[PDB]
């Protein structure tokens, strides 16, 4: 019974319509064509697939460099006062940034130090805060690192978390934090909020010290229209739905206005829904590819469900001219939106370089609709991260894939291995308009890989972007926890090669397929 622009693609596709049974049929003519971009550039269907296609092929233009896993140590400062049992304890460190140049986004230089604020807990507890971190200004040692303490103080519980964001300085040389406030007291839902607070630091005789956070307060927690608001997630959460506001990004353009780019899921202007199967804009292949796609979708649940759920967004908003009170001054729709194909993209994060401004994210594949294409991620390295990235000739602009489909890392060792990372974060490098250094964490949370394995800070390599859109991983690496590239901090020791990326009894350990599936 096709229509005829279903009959129009069917044909071009090489497929024979007596071939086509009625509910392929039916499908086929509830698809619509529209062309129009409703939420900003979508990572499609095909990009991701070419996505994990890429990562299966273990390509060294993108693939993470391997470790050498006899080198990597749990950082000294992660033992320390927990903030809430308020007993020294070896944290799991993982999401980390450094305060930055809120304009050039470079390491930025507090009175000879440098500063970064890290997700810390202990292992196989929910323990999520924030800490206050110091070290001299280009120092190369992870174990210089010092903990001031939770950035929110002692005597904390699980009823009031602290999850990712970023950090600047302000005028004063006070610190302007960007954070996610999660408030769990409904039920124990992970209620997200995007928050901002004023650090007041004193620095004595090299002992730097938090003396003050003030202003604390919730900037955004979805609008829903652009933005899903907890409210619309809990009014149709059976639980197969993500919850995503959070990982704000800060960054000022050249005009002075500051902007927060963050991670969340679409509202009303293009929400997710069975629907979304349905308009032919997200699948992005040819014609075979699409239709193969549709199919596909429609006869695995497991599928269906997860296109029926998935709208991860990468949003946008412009903040007001108060540096230590910001509040939300305009709304814009979605740089990047992933309707149809994942339901979570994280770490969001804009580099100014030259003229242009690149967009970097992280996510776990897994995240995905495609249970194939992740699955044969995972049968192929053992896990499923990558880092993706994008670019626009503007801070608001038009943003496009980087190497086609938007892959720009792709992970390289199994999730339960030692060297595995995540939450790849890019950073300027002085002096450099096409390099950027590529920092995350190393060891996943809760002793996946072993009694004492904690969550530290990954060595950092370089990554080169290229004026034809593309970027190519370079072999150069520092030590563990450096946010600062120079030609003083390369390390060849850290370096690994496919073996020395694995501890002994490593090689032979089964995968971790809760962690992974
Ligand atoms: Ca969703
Ligand atoms: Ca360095």
């Amino acid at each position: 019974k096709l229509n005829k622009d279903a009959e129009n693609v069917v044909k071009k596709a090489g497929i024979d319509p007596n071939s086509l049974t009625d509910d392929q049929i039916k499908a086929l003519n509830k698809m619509n064509f529209s062309k129009a971009a409703k939420s900003g550039t979508q990572m499609t269907y095909n990009d991701f697939q070419k996505i994990a296609d890429t990562l299966i092929k273990q390509d060294g233009r993108y693939t993470v460099p391997f470790f050498k896993a006899s080198e990597i140590k749990n950082m000294p400062a992660a033992t320390t006062k927990d903030a809430q049992t308020n007993t020294i304890e070896p944290l799991d460190v993982w999401d980390s940034w450094p305060v930055q140049d809120v304009r050039t986004g470079q390491v930025a230089n507090w009175n000879g130090y440098q500063l970064v604020i890290a997700m810390m807990g202990i292992p196989n507890q929910n323990d999520n805060h924030i800490y206050l971190l110091y070290n001299k200004y280009g120092d190369n040692e992870l174990s210089h690192w010092k903990n001031v303490g939770p950035i929110f103080g002692y005597n904390s519980t699980a009823v009031s978390q602290e999850w990712s964001g970023s950090a600047v300085l302000n005028s004063d040389n006070s610190i302007q934090l960007f954070y996610t406030r999660v408030d769990t007291s409904d039920n124990n839902t992970n209620h997200q909020k995007i928050a901002s607070a004023t650090l007041y630091l004193t620095d004595n005789n090299g002992n730097v010290s938090l003396a003050q956070v003030a202003n604390d307060h919730i900037v955004f927690e979805g609008d829903g229209y652009y933005y899903q608001t907890y409210d619309q997630w809990k009014a149709t959460n059976k639980g197969a739905d993500n919850i995503a506001m959070r990982d704000a990004h800060v960054i000022e353009d050249d005009n002075g206005d500051r902007y927060l780019v963050f991670e969340a899921s679409t509202g009303l202007e293009n929400y997710q829904g069975e629907d979304q199967i349905y308009n032919w804009l997200n699948y992005g292949g040819d014609d075979a590819f699409n239709i193969k796609s549709l199919f596909r979708i429609l006869s695995n649940d497991d599928i269906k469900s997860r296109a029926t759920w998935a709208n991860a967004a990468i949003g946008i908003l412009k903040l007001n001219k108060d540096e230590k009170n910001p509040k939300v001054a305009e709304l814009y729709s979605p740089l990047i939106s992933a309707p149809m194909v994942s339901d979570e993209i994280e770490r969001p994060n804009v580099v100014k370089l030259g003229n242009k401004y690149y967009l970097f994210a992280a996510t776990r594949l897994n995240w995905g609709s495609n249970d194939d294409a992740w699955m044969n991620a995972n049968y192929a390295v053992g896990d499923n991260v990558a880092m993706v990235g994008y670019v626009a000739d503007s801070l608001t602009g038009s943003y496009k894939p980087l190497n086609d489909s938007g892959v720009v890392l792709t992970a390289s060792v199994p999730a339960n291995w030692r060297t595995a990372t995540y939450s790849y974060y890019a950073v300027p490098v002085a002096g450099k308009d096409d390099q950027v250094l590529v920092t995350s964490y190393m060891t996943n949370r809760n002793g996946v890989a072993g009694k004492g394995m904690d969550s530290t800070w990954a060595p950092s390599f370089l990554l080169q972007i290229n004026p034809d859109n593309t970027t190519t991983v370079l072999a150069k690496m520092t030590n563990q926890g450096d946010w600062i590239w120079d030609d003083s901090s390369e390390n060849l020791d850290m370096i690994g090669d496919l073996d020395s990326a694995a501890l002994p009894g490593e090689r032979d350990k089964p995968v971790d397929w809760d962690l992974i599936g």
